[PDB]
């Protein structure tokens, strides 16, 4: 097995083993709502083995950038529909990235100017984008106990609304610092409450998001991404191998779609080496794997050869690469990244990278 083996994900059946990463390219029009233009860009990836779409907040205190979509909304969802019908019809399969940025966000983009949500009440450092630029981050409101109901049902009715959107699954952003994974991570969590404090304490929010999705969703249509040791908006743990060791054996109670694990790229230089090898969690996770994280066709190809992993997915490549598969396939040169043009804005940098 390779790179383009086929693979059972569930009911669906996945041409090759190539996933498009989820992509934030915050191009969403008024109202968060998705447009034509974005389903030429996903359409244009569609010979992905899945597409994962870019983090979509669930409801609107999820929002913590400018100009992302959202999938809480009637209209949002009939954007989203223009999305999965154009992949449908180039023959692709694509689930919905589902988000919640918890403290990574600022009063401007919250209702009614309100403060951010999230586990305990600590200020990310610096600064955040507003639509008047950059402002200072304030601090977070942490959540009572009684509110956690709340937050579940708004990712409850965000994969519902996905459902009705088209997609073919979600997987639930439980990594990069947001707000469930600032929930698992002892560094952003300090609550003396059943959600705080020991691991089977941190981990009950994403597993009753989970619990409250699989209600909506099969099970085998909903997958969960991790970012064991990544430092992304200043979100860590003090414990990582125990803590995600942990969360890869408690979610084989869902029977899952799979587990995906972006392995940070600057982890062995920072952390001094390899504190969290993805074998440990490949070894307790029983379902697919997906890993993540500076992939190539030849390193790629050895993950799955090697049983590492089931499905590799590629973030970078896919922005500038739309026909990503068949250059890997064929040896190809790629088209490079612009940085420039990743985040807001147009065609530009979005659906107007060459195919072969
Ligand atoms: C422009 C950009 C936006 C990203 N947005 C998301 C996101 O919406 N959700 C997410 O989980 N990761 C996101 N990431 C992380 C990527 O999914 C991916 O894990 C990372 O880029 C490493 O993979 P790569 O080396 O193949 O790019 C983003 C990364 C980039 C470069
Ligand atoms: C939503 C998301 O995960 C994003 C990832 C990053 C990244 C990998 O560096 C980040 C956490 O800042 C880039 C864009 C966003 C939104
Ligand atoms: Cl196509
Ligand atoms: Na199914």
């Amino acid at each position: 097995i390779n790179l383009f083996s086929s693979y059972q994900l569930g009911e669906l059946e996945l041409p090759n083993r190539i996933v498009m990463a989820p992509l934030t390219r915050s191009r969403a029009g008024e109202g968060n709502v998705p447009h034509q233009l974005n389903a030429i860009y996903y359409g244009q990836r569609a010979s992905a083995g899945l597409i994962i779409a870019e983090a979509t907040q669930v409801t609107p205190q999820g929002q913590g950038y400018p100009h992302t979509p959202g999938i809480h909304s009637p209209e949002q969802v009939a954007g989203w529909k223009l999305v999965t019908d154009t992949v449908h019809q180039q023959g692709g399969r694509i689930f919905l990235q589902l988000w919640h940025v918890g403290r990574i966000s600022h009063p401007d983009l919250q209702p009614d100017g309100g403060l951010p949500v999230a586990p305990s009440a600590i200020a990310p450092k610096g600064e955040v984008l507003t639509y008047e630029g950059k402002k200072p981050y304030v601090t977070p409101r942490a959540l009572d106990t009684s509110e956690i109901p709340a937050i579940v049902e708004q990712y409850r009715q965000g994969a519902a609304n996905a459902l009705a959107a088209g997609f073919d699954g979600v997987e639930i952003h439980a990594a990069n610092g947001y707000l469930i994974d600032q929930f698992l991570r002892d560094g952003t969590n300090q609550r003396t409450d059943e959600y705080g404090g020991a691991i089977e304490n941190r981990a009950r929010l994403l597993l009753e998001v989970t619990e409250a999705i699989t209600s909506v969703w099969d099970s085998q249509r909903v997958g969960v991404r991790l970012s064991p040791l990544t430092t992304l908006n200043g979100c860590v743990d003090s414990h990582p191998l125990e803590t995600f060791g942990y969360v890869a054996q408690a979610l084989n109670r869902f029977n899952l779609s799979y587990l995906h694990i972006f392995e940070a790229i600057d982890a062995d230089i920072r952390h001094g080496g390899t504190v969290v090898p993805t074998s440990h969690l490949r070894d307790r996770f029983t379902g697919t794997l997906i890993v993540n994280g500076g992939y190539t066709r030849e390193k790629g190809d050895t993950v799955i050869a090697n049983k590492a992993a089931d499905l590799v997915a590629f973030g970078t490549l896919f922005i500038s690469n739309p026909d990503l598969p068949e250059r890997l396939e064929v040896n190809a040169p790629l088209n490079q990244a612009d940085p420039k043009t990743f985040y807001g804005g147009g065609e530009k940098g979005y659906t107007d990278y060459p195919f072969l």
